[PDB]
């Protein structure tokens, strides 16, 4: 079945953004096949961002606090959570009804990142949770 | 006053999900001027689905029980097909619709409104001839 | 299976709560196994209410599930019976009914409180035979 | 810190929609800097409407208030939502999820700097 | 009608939850008459926690009314007192409130617990005159 | 500061209400410390419920816990362990529960009750010991 990672960042935690966030996961019809509240080493921080390096302040920001980590599973998995989230500018492109939409004011503070692609799952899922 | 049909499919029922859907019905501001818990015979549901002229529909919509209702109030046929959102929940549905929000692929969405004037005269007339 | 008697009241409905009503049972883990809106003639008001036709506030109680369309269902599920009276809450919706129930949440007077389940297994029985005959 | 001001009209109280519309500006992270439910006169209404109605914001009462936060003025925009709440508004907003017609649409939300400078001093003088 | 007097204290504004009280008490089908964000004097502390004077937590709720701004709103409906006070939920919000209610929900200590109705007909009065003088 | 652990059950994660559990527990003030999703082995289950070993229901309570995946939680805050207690409601979803805990709201069998919180500051500091061992 179709797996995608899904992050909650840490100004989700500190907004209390936790259940919000997996309901509308849960809601939307998918499973949540694996979940973990976590810190995050500038090790794996780079790795996770490595589409990015030409970059710098996502790897400080996502190790300013702990994250939620989780694999999210079921049909359309990778898109349906894409659409659950919203555009990145949460004012500017996120839809109402997404959690930016919703939740968020700024990018850089924007709660949540959904794998963008199949091929950003598999690399995203081996990384956060390798062995599974 | 503007009527339309809505019909919760099988899915919709199955998921528990009867109430999410009339509530947002409500809170748009529309009335339920009929609703009623049955089964579909074969020959309602080509009548139904006579546009559509195909397989899988007609045998998901005789599945299971579907929920069946009359929504009434200005601007009601539009406004329930905004509510529902377009026909892929996750490729046209917009967010904070039923199927934007609660549904993953096509042949399970959840829910239908009429398309039309002329389809809620004819979908309401199948369903719930006399009302 | 354990099944019950649910009526939203006329007032449940001219407020707009009937999917709130039906979210709350099925949330607590119910089926909805039969689901009408309907008129209710005087006959089946005064048999509906029967138990009630030596009480002072009986004739309101009739005339109030005639004044407009209710919705009856079939609730359906383990300890169905008991589920769905808690989930109601007690019939003053202030001075009984708990904060978190339908009538504890959304009411204010026990003319106008909303919703009924049926109140035990013969009850149910006995509702479900009358408001659902074929059920 | 910018700032918009933020009108419920009668038809948001007559719907028992208040809490519902400040909890969307609250849940975006916006908070609450003024608030205040009260009539509107006639030469007030007037001042509000001189751009773009009269005889509906005076018909019962409103709740004003001032929102505060980092674009707040665009995102009270987006969180109420296009004009007509049918033809316009994205479902997920106040007006998409709540309103039938334009005359009848909930709610308003200054649509500019320039716009919520004057609102606010119009309906909160001193603020 | 009958009218009570509700405060969101400050810990409820800290926290985002004007909108959420607000809509509690409004599907419990009660109107909100008059509604205010605003600053509370000294003065006003003290009077309005007159009847707290011989308790030793008197100067905490008084240094806590002032430390930021409130809503006051007046509440009219049918049993309005009694009902705002079963929405709100007892003083402590885990040893007495009850889940469902507003302290119940959402409230650690007592301290900060959230909100404010009045407790009796001759509490709403005093405390809406004083207020909310000329309502 | 005060904490107690939680497990969302197997039934807690196939009706799909993490989210909502772990919801009600932020809006209550309380903070998520740590939370993840497991197997629970057989030595584990047997230790988690090892006070209930003498009971009739011993058997089936291990079974269940080990059916599925569930999430374990610290939870963290003032009264954390009364608190939660509060929100997840008595062991009887329906004869015990309020309306408004996640048991009252959600379930109808102490057999399927969905969450589980320490019930007093000995079993919490026993039970995030055995489920985080670094915590």
């Amino acid at each position: 079945t179709e797996r995608t990672l899904v992050l909650i960042k840490p100004d989700g935690i500190e907004r209390q953004l936790i259940g919000e966030i997996i309901s509308r996961i849960e809601r939307k019809g998918l499973t949540i096949a694996a979940l973990q509240l976590r810190t995050v080493s500038a090790e794996l921080a780079s790795q996770h961002y490595a589409e990015h390096e030409g970059f710098g302040s996502l790897l400080e920001f996502i190790t300013s606090g702990p994250v939620v980590a989780a694999i999210v599973e079921g049909t359309n998995a990778i898109a349906a959570v894409r659409q659950l989230a919203g555009g990145t500018d949460p004012v500017q492109a996120a839809a109402p009804g997404t959690i930016r939409g919703d939740f968020a004011l700024e990018t850089q503070f924007n709660l949540v990142h959904g794998s963008d692609s199949a091929e950003s799952a598999q690399r995203e899922i081996a990384l956060w949770f390798p062995g599974a």
